C-alpha cells in the first residue's frame, strides 16, 4: 500500500510502511502516528488539481486559515513513483504545487493543520 | 530542515540527535551519511539539472543494480521541499525528479543496501 504515517513533535518524521503501533522517541516525547481526520472536512480535506505534470493541492474546497495561530504547515503528496513534501509559507495561501515526471502519477495528498492535525484527499 | 534517515523507511526533518524509532519490534537510529568505507565514485550521487527536471545518477560510475547489491532510493532536498523515489532493482542506478519553476535543487542523498547513505550536490 506504501502507507504513509506522520509523527510530529518543531519538525517531524515521515514513515513509509511503518508497522502498526510504531513510535518515535525524540526528547522525552514518545510520538505516535497521528490519525487522519464531517464539520472540519470543508476547511481541511486537500483538493487535488492536476494539469499535465503539475499537481496543485488546495486546503479548502474553500480556503483554510493561514495565520500565525492557525495555519496549514505542509502538504505531502504520495505518487506512484515516490513522495514529496513541501512546507507552506504561513503568510501565503493554503495551497502548493508539486511537479511530476512524465512517468509518474498522483495517488494521494495529505495536509497538516497545526491545530487540527493531518487530513487526506485525492 | 536537516534530513535524517531511519532505515528498517522513516525520514526525519529536524530530528533531535539521539532520536529513535520503534518500527514495530525493530529500533532504528539515524544512519551516518557518507561514513561507510566504500567507493565514493560509485556512491556519491551526481546531480544534473535540465530545465525543471533533476536527474540523479549513482554515482560518477554506475553502481550495481542487482538483487544482492542495489541503490534502494534517492532523496532530493530542494529549496521548497523534499522528494524521495525508490529505484526499481532491475533498472539503472538513476532517477529523475521534477521541480516547480520557483524551486531549485540543493542536495541529493542515496541509500545503498550494503554501503549506507551518501550525499552529494
Ligand atoms: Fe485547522
Ligand atoms: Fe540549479
Ligand atoms: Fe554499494
Ligand atoms: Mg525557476
Amino acid at each position: 500500500g506504501r502507507e504513509l504515517s506522520f509523527f510530529l513533535q518543531a519538525g517531524f518524521f515521515l514513515g513509509m510502511d511503518a508497522p502498526a503501533g510504531s513510535s518515535v522517541a525524540c526528547g522525552s516525547e514518545v510520538l505516535r502516528a497521528v490519525p487522519v481526520g464531517d464539520a472540519a472536512k470543508e476547511k481541511h480535506i486537500p483538493v487535488v488539481e492536476v494539469h499535465g505534470h503539475e499537481v496543485k493541492v488546495k486546503v479548502g474546497s474553500v480556503a483554510h486559515p493561514m495565520t500565525p495561530e492557525h495555519y496549514i504547515a505542509w502538504v505531502c503528496l504520495k505518487t506512484r513513483k515516490g513522495i514529496q513534501l513541501k512546507e507552506l509559507p504561513v503568510d501565503g495561501a493554503p495551497e502548493v504545487t508539486f511537479a511530476l515526471t512524465a512517468d509518474d502519477q498522483v495517488l494521494e495528498a495529505y495536509e497538516f493543520c497545526n491545530l487540527h492535525g493531518v487530513w487526506s484527499g485525492k
